[PDB]
């Protein structure tokens, strides 16, 4: 199957998934200079004070840490959104080096790594039926750069040792998301996909512009994590991104000046 190795990686992925070539795949290049300030974007509601995680897991691509999308305790509404959005999951994209690790750029830059906090449109009733959707999901992406350690990631990078491999998933409750926000919710926004298969055409992106910092020892833990399974060879956990796609027929709005 799919992966992010010279055989199986992105370049790859049409021939089982033709949409890689669609008309509004993710992620692309945010050309600050061509991005119009858009007065008419209302101001993101992110309401994570009800947040309730479950379990944090290896899926093989990255780790992930899923919530209890039963019902509205995490969502996000306003910015370009019409209607709400429940936090699913977020995870994370990440380089073998500091010059490289995020998915979407800014002005060609990449950054270290990329957050996507995952919802989907309440207004559809389950995931499954929101990726299918052109509005079905919205992804919070939020840059991160090294620098000072970012403490609200702390709990996250102390558990990874216990998930080194594909398949193993642990405990992790009572993790609060807000610890890894920005201080400024000023973003840009763009219709597009999913960067991973399916690459379904179903995301509503919004992508902030202030990055978060993480120290070097916490990106490192990243990098100790496994593409393999348990009693493998091992390959480390490192690229896991997409590179930036044709922007064709879109136009990136901002939602600052
Ligand atoms: N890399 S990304 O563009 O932010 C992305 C986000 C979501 C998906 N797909 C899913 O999350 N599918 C899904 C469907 C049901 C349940 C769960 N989950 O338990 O996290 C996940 C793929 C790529
Ligand atoms: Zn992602």
């Amino acid at each position: 199957h799919w992966g992010y190795g010279k055989h199986n990686g992105p370049e790859h992925w049409h021939k089982d998934f033709p949409i890689a070539k669609g008309e509004r795949q993710s992620p692309v290049d945010i050309d600050t200079h061509t991005a119009k300030y858009d007065p008419s974007l209302k101001p993101l509601s992110v309401s994570y004070d009800q947040a309730t995680s479950l379990r944090i897991l290896n899926n093989g691509h990255s780790f992930q840490v899923t919530f209890d999308d039963s019902q509205d305790k995490a969502v996000l509404k306003g910015g370009p959104l019409d209607g709400t959005y429940r936090l699913l999951q977020f995870h994370f994209h990440w380089g073998s080096l500091d010059g490289q690790g995020s998915e979407h750029t800014v002005d060609k830059k990449k950054y270290a790594a990329e957050l996507h906090l995952v919802h989907w449109n309440t207004k559809y009733g389950d995931v499954g039926k929101a990726v299918q959707q052109p509005d079905g999901l919205a992804v919070l992406g939020i840059f991160l750069k090294v620098g000072s350690a970012k403490p609200g990631l702390q709990k996250v990078v102390d558990v990874l040792d216990s998930i080194k491999t594909e398949g193993k998933s642990a405990d992790f409750t009572n993790f609060d998301p807000r610890g890894l926000l920005p201080e400024s919710l000023d973003y840009w926004t763009y219709p597009g996909s999913l960067t991973t298969p399916p690459l379904a055409e179903c995301v509503t992106w919004i992508v902030l512009k202030e990055p978060i910092s993480v120290s070097s020892e916490q990106v490192l833990k990243f990098r100790k994590l496994n593409f393999n399974g348990e009693g493998e060879p091992e390959e480390l956990m490192v690229d896991n991104w997409r590179p930036a796609q044709p922007l064709k027929n879109r136009q990136i709005k901002a939602s600052f000046k």
